[PDB]
């Protein structure tokens, strides 16, 4: 329990790291010629291979799915089915409804290497942005996104843990499918009172780190929303997924 | 043209500025210092290939240039020191009867060059083994990126300074009474504006305390956070930028024939 805690501090803390670094891209400038194609040369030629305990996972069954290509980092490819509609109403409160749904519309990018990709190919072309910078800081979005993710990992054991039997109970029922387990554990693991609260402290640090000074050029149109779209279509349900997906990883522990 | 060129010159300037910024600010909230850190950075600055342009690769050939020329595997400018010019106990950052305020350059206790600043203020944090060493040293990497480039607008800003207020650099140049040591300084003393200087000092100062901020349950900054991002543009950013356009000013003296 006290585990849960420490592990729910550093989740939080990829935050400002997360928006900060977004923020630092889209004011430098605008995108250079063949950008994508030199993220993906520096990727691979500073690779960090994961942790022993999930490049083993990693290697399993449950875990490949969230193994990427060479040389993406891990999740950054995994796809969450569309859970949304085309309209669906997303940083307001709508009646019966709540506010910040999760997850992705059928508009979204794939996946985070789509919604990153998307959003830069979303700049005008520049020749004078440093191609250094500006590739450097795209890495280190890529490395962050994944490592926040990927903390879903022993938050899963934490939780496990400290709700056992909730979980045992589903994971030892014969009458369900994998399919049927791993929803029941996610809804187990799902609280939309601290999505609404991670939420709503994203949508406000994007405002108030985004800020103009004096004479400051603006941003590009869209950067807020697409900041708080990371956070609401791509890391929490991902994270979420990444959770489940351990929990049944550890199912020997009910026994 | 020319005032066009310098006016599209400034705005390039000016967007490094809230870049590095928040990459500062994004590595000091992520975490501690990972174990191998500064070893992990040099190392991945050793496997890129990026060159300086044609012009810059050049012009760190020449004499003039070639004192902006890292050890590798640095990029440009990281290594170039200033002369200390300030004093030991000199008042920074406020007003002071006489003396204004946000005076430019070193003092003797500041550390050489950005190279060894930015190592410095890493070895201040905390070792930290959940720290992810992927993040911290692309944000190491990135900032050392944009410190270099930074600076090295410098010589083009240089150039079409010089093709605007001609007369007055080539008055000095021209003067052959004046060693090359004391053509470099007035040549740097003409392109000083310190109302300009502290303009973007002020503006450094207010981001650097906005962009800082904590909401509840937000880990703090390390100490002197703000400080340091102050004393990166005010001690080593302005007075490499000046030096860098003065030495393409003399670079192109052959201009004022
Ligand atoms: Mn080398």
């Amino acid at each position: 329990g006290d585990r849960l805690d420490a592990l729910r501090d550093q989740l939080q803390r990829y935050e400002t790291p997360i928006i900060q670094t977004i923020l630092a891209r889209s004011a430098l400038g605008g995108r250079a010629p063949s950008e994508q194609d030199e993220v993906r040369a520096a990727l691979s030629r500073n690779a960090f291979e994961p942790s022993e305990v999930i490049s083993e996972w990693l290697q399993t069954e449950s875990g490949a799915r969230f193994r990427s290509t060479r040389p993406l980092p891990p999740a950054v490819e995994f796809i969450t089915p569309v859970v949304l509609s085309r309209d669906t109403v997303l940083d307001k409160p709508v009646v019966g409804k709540g506010i910040f749904p999760i997850g992705r519309r059928p508009q979204d990018p794939t996946n985070m290497d789509e919604f990153l990709d998307t959003s830069l190919l979303s700049l005008n072309q520049s020749s004078t942005v440093d191609l250094a910078s500006a590739v450097s800081l795209d890495v280190s979005l890529l490395h962050l996104v994944s490592a926040r993710v990927l903390l879903g990992y022993p938050i899963a054991l934490a939780k496990f843990d400290w709700l056992h039997d909730n979980f045992c109970h589903i994971l030892t029922n014969t009458t369900l499918s994998k399919s049927q387990k791993l929803a029941n554990i996610i809804q187990q693991l799902t609280d939309h009172k601290q999505e609404v609260n991670v939420l709503s402290r994203v949508e406000q640090k994007s405002k108030s780190l985004s800020h103009l000074f004096r004479n400051d050029i603006p941003y590009p149109p869209h950067t807020q929303d697409r900041i708080l779209r990371l956070f609401q279509a791509y890391l929490i349900p991902i994270t979420t997924q990444i959770e489940a997906a351990a929990i049944l990883d550890h199912a020997n522990k009910c026994t």
